[PDB]
C-alpha cells in the first residue's frame, strides 16, 4: 500500500469510542491477554511481572515475577511470549518466553508454569525450549497455541545486517543441519516462526527444510510481532520492515518469507539487500537508504536476483514506495526514521465480534503501530483468504501502541501502550513525548 | 513481479519436451478442452465451428458449426464461451458463448446446446442469457461450470477508454439497478464475472451490489480471459492489464478487482487511471503511457486516490514497474507495445497432474502468453492460497499461445497458437510471421 499523509493520520481520531485510561506508568507493558477467568492479564517486558486487573476497578494483582529476566534499557529483550493453554480449566498452565542468562551472553528460552488457584501465583516450572538465540534487537517473541494444540512463536533475526549488529550475517534464510539440530544448537532459529509440542519436541509433521525437521514452521522473517490464528485455523501475522514494507503476511506451512533478500513484494522497489557482513570492511558506514543507496564495498543483491524457493509475498505492505523514495526527509528532524513509509506494527489480533460487536468489524485484524499513535483496522473476507481495501488508522494520538485484545462481547478494546519512544504528531514531526507512558487503556464502543 | 529481460525469455526453450503438430490449418483456434469422450474438442472464434481431435491419431470432425457467428477481422469477437456439463453422461449438455447480432451492432449470447451422441452433432440450442455487451475489444469469454453446478462467465471491459472506445466510459466498476435487471438491460455487465444458474437465472445467493443480486460475481476487471477451478474449490483467474499489471487473481463472492481504477496492486506505481469519457477534448489522443503522462485535458485518478469497496489486490502482477519506466521502447520499432512490461495471458489452466505427472508441477498454474511465445508455470501451495516463488517461462517460440490443457496423465500438454498477430522474438525485436500459425500442438 501507499503510505498515508501527516493529515490521514491525524484525522483519525475515532470519535466513536470512549477513552478511559485504567493504568499508566507500567514498565514497558508488553503483551495483554483476555484471561480464563475473565480478568486482564498483561505483561511488563523490562521487570519479568505478570499483573492481572480488574477491568472494572483497574484493580491491578502482581500474579507473578518471572525470575532473573533480563532486560536492557536499551534493548527490546527482557520477558516476551506469553499465553494460556486454550483449555485452562482442565490444563491450568501459562506459556512464556524470556530472555535468560546463557551459562554455556543471553538466551532466549521458553517455558511452561503451572497456575495455583489456591495459591493464586505460578509454579512448577517447565523449559520448553532453551538455547535460542537472543539480542537487544528483533527478538520478536509472540507465543501462541494453535486450534492443532501446538506452540508457535516469533523469533526475530535478531537485528543482524543493521545497527549495532550491522556486519552479523542475518541467519534468516539458513536453517539447521541435523548435526545442529543433535547438539541443540539453534543459531539458525532467527527470523522464523517455530512450531513445537506442548512438551517442546519437534512435531513429526513440522516441514522439512533443507532435508531436515526442526522447530521451524516458515523463515525468511525480520521482526515478526503479531501472530493471531483465525476462527477458520488459518494464521495471520504482522512483521517490521527495514525502512519500508512493514507486512501482513499469512503464514503457511513451509513458507519463505523472503527477508532479507526480499522486503514485502519481490519489485524491486525502494529496497534492495545490502549484505554488510559480506563487505570489504567493518569501517563502512550504513547510509540508511534501504539498500537503495549504499556505501562503496557492500555487496547488494536485488529482490530479482535472489535464488531461494518456496516465496510467499505479503497480503498487505505498510508501506511499498520506489527508488526515487527520500528516505532523508528534514521534516522528522534529527529523527529521520519516523519519517520512513512504515508504521512499525508491533501486534496481530483477530476480532472475533461477540454480542456486542462493533458494527463493520466482522473478519477484521487489528494492527497496532507505534511510531504513528493509531491502530490499524484491516478487513478480510470470511474465508480470511484476501485483505479489503486498505490498512484504516484509528485512536490517532502522542501514543506508541503495543498491544491490543477486545472483550468477550467485543464492544471495548483494551490497549497498551510504551513507556517512551518516539511517535508522530498530527503535523507528521517527531515527539518524545508521549500522552499515556506505559498504560492500559480502554475504548468504549458509544 | 519484474519484468524478464527478453534473454530471460529467450532461454525459455525447454529442451526437456519434444514438440509435434496436431493440426495446422486452424482458423483462429481459441477455446481448447479435454472432452469427456477423452478426446480433445476446439473452437474456431471466427467460423464458429467446433471441432473434436483424436488426441493419439490426430484425426479431426467438425462436431458442428455455430450459426450465424459474428466476427470482425480486426476483433476479438466471435465463438467464445466453451464448456461441458460436468455429469456429461446424464446431461450431454455444451454451453458456449458467442458474439451475435442484435435485432434489438452486436451482442453477446450465452447458450446451451444438447449433445447428439447417435448423429455426432449439437441441437435444441437454448438461450441461456442473451442481451450481454458486445463489442470488438476485451470480449473476454471464459465460461466453466463450476462445483456449485453454476455457470461462472468472464465478460470483459469492451475495450473502454482505449484505441477505438477510448472516449467511452468504462463500466468496469458499474452494477445494475434493480430497474435495470427487471428489464433485462445488462449494460453494466462489463469487466466482471458472471455466476449464473444452469438456466440463465440470477442465483439466489448472489452477492448483493448496491442494493441489489444480479448476474455479477465479481467486479473491476478489465479482460480476464482465464479462469480456472482448483481441486479444492477455489477460482483461479488470469487478466490482461494495460502497458502493465497482468494479473493473477484469486476469485472471492463479491470482490471488486479495482479496474479501471487500480492496475494490479493499489500502489501509485507505474499507472493512474486517466478517464478519456471525462475529457472535455474528443480531439485528445491517448499518449499511451499508461496514464504516467497524459495530454492536457483528460481527468487523472491515482490508483491511491480512488474511493473503491472489497478492492481484491492480484497474488501476481505480470508485471510491475515504477513511475521512471518508459512504455516507448525502440526495441520493438514500430510495434512499440510488445515491449511493453505485460505477458497478455490468454488463459489458465489448473494443471492435476496424474499417473504421469511432471516432477516438481504439483499445484501449478499454465498460463499461455500471446506477446511473449511462452507458457509460463505458476506455483501455488497446496491449498491455493498463495502463489510460490515467481512466472518460470517455457517452450519460448515465435509463436502467440492461446490456450493449454493437459492429458489426463499429466505428460503430455496441448497448446493452441493465434493463426495471425505479433510476437517477441528471441532478441526483443518483434515479428508477425509465426512459426506455428493456428495450430493445435502437442508437448511430451
Ligand atoms: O521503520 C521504523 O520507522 C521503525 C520504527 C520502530 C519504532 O518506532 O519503534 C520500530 C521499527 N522500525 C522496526 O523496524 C522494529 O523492528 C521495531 C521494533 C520495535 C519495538 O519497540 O519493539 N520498534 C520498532
Ligand atoms: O500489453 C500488451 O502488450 C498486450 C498485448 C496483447 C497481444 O499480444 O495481443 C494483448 C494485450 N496487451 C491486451 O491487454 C489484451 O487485452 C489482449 C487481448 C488479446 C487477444 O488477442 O485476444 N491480445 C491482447
Ligand atoms: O532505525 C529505526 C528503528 O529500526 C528498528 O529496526 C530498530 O529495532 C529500532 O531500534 C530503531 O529505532
Ligand atoms: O495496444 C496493445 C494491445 O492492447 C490490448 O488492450 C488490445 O486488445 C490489443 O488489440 C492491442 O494490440
Ligand atoms: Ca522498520
Ligand atoms: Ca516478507
Ligand atoms: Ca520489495
Ligand atoms: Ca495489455
Ligand atoms: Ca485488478
Ligand atoms: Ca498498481
Amino acid at each position: 500500500d501507499v503510505p498515508l499523509t501527516p493529515s490521514q493520520f491525524a484525522k483519525a481520531k475515532s470519535e466513536n469510542f470512549d477513552k478511559k485510561v485504567i493504568l499508566s506508568n507500567l514498565n514497558k507493558p508488553h503483551a495483554l491477554l483476555w484471561g480464563p477467568d475473565n480478568q486482564i492479564w498483561l505483561t511488563e517486558r523490562a521487570t519479568g511481572k505478570i499483573l492481572r486487573v480488574n477491568p472494572e476497578s483497574g484493580s491491578v494483582k502482581t500474579v507473578f515475577q518471572v525470575p532473573e529476566i533480563v532486560n536492557d534499557a536499551d534493548g527490546q529483550n527482557g520477558l516476551l511470549g506469553f499465553a494460556f493453554h486454550p483449555d485452562f480449566k482442565n490444563n491450568p498452565y501459562i506459556y512464556i518466553s524470556g530472555t535468560f542468562k546463557n551459562p554455556k551472553p543471553n538466551q532466549t528460552i521458553i517455558r511452561r508454569y503451572t497456575y495455583n488457584k489456591s495459591t493464586d501465583t505460578l509454579e512448577k516450572p517447565v523449559d520448553l525450549l532453551a538455547g535460542l538465540p537472543s539480542s537487544k534487537d528483533h527478538q520478536s517473541g509472540r507465543l501462541v497455541i494453535g486450534p492443532d494444540q501446538k506452540i508457535y512463536y516469533t523469533i526475530g533475526d535478531q537485528g543482524r545486517n543493521q545497527l549495532a549488529y550491522l556486519f552479523l550475517p542475518n541467519q534468516a534464510q539458513h536453517t539447521p543441519t541435523q548435526q545442529e539440530l543433535n547438539g541443540k544448537d539453534y543459531h539458525t532459529y532467527m527470523g522464523k516462526v517455530l512450531r513445537l509440542n506442548l512438551d517442546g519436541s519437534i512435531p513429526k509433521d513440522n516441514p522439512s527444510f533443507n532435508g531436515v525437521v526442526s522447530h521451524i514452521y516458515t523463515l525468511g522473517h525480520r521482526n515478526p510481532q503479531g501472530l493471531a490464528f483465525t476462527p477458520n485455523g488459518k494464521l495471520l501475522q504482522s512483521e517490521q520492515g527495514p525502512n519500508s514494507d512493514d507486512e501482513i503476511n499469512l503464514i503457511v506451512k513451509g513458507g519463505n518469507y523472503g527477508w532479507p533478500n526480499v522486503a514485502g513484494y519481490k519489485d524491486d522497489s525502494g529496497y534492495a539487500y545490502a549484505n554488510y557482513s559480506a563487505a570489504a570492511n567493518k569501517s563502512i558506514k550504513d547510509l540508511a537508504q534501504n539498500g537503495v543507496k549504499v556505501a562503496a564495498g557492500v555487496p547488494v543483491t536485488k529482490e530479482s536476483e535472489w535464488t531461494g524457493k518456496n516465496f510467499v509475498p505479503p497480503l498487505k505492505t505498510l508501506y511499498t514506495v520506489q527508488d526515487t523514495y527520500n528516505y532523508n526527509d528534514p521534516t522528522c528532524g534529527e529523527m529521520t526514521y519516523i519519517c520512513w513509509p512504515t508504521v512499525a506494527p508491533s501486534s496481530a489480533y483477530v476480532y472475533k465480534g461477540g454480542k456486542k460487536a462493533i458494527t463493520g468489524w466482522e473478519n477484521t485484524l487489528l494492527v497496532p503501530s507505534l511510531k504513528r499513535g493509531v491502530i490499524f483496522r484491516i478487513k478480510l473476507d470470511p474465508t480470511y483468504s484476501t485483505t479489503y481495501d486498505d490498512a484504516v488508522p484509528m485512536f490517532k494520538s502522542n501514543n506508541r501502541y503495543r498491544d491490543v485484545i477486545a472483550s468477550p462481547d467485543g464492544n471495548v478494546l483494551y490497549v497498551l501502550t510504551d513507556t517512551a519512544g518516539n511517535v508522530q504528531k498530527d503535523d507528521g514531526s517527531v515527539t518524545n513525548t508521549l500522552e499515556n507512558p506505559g498504560s492500559l487503556i480502554k475504548f468504549t464502543y458509544k
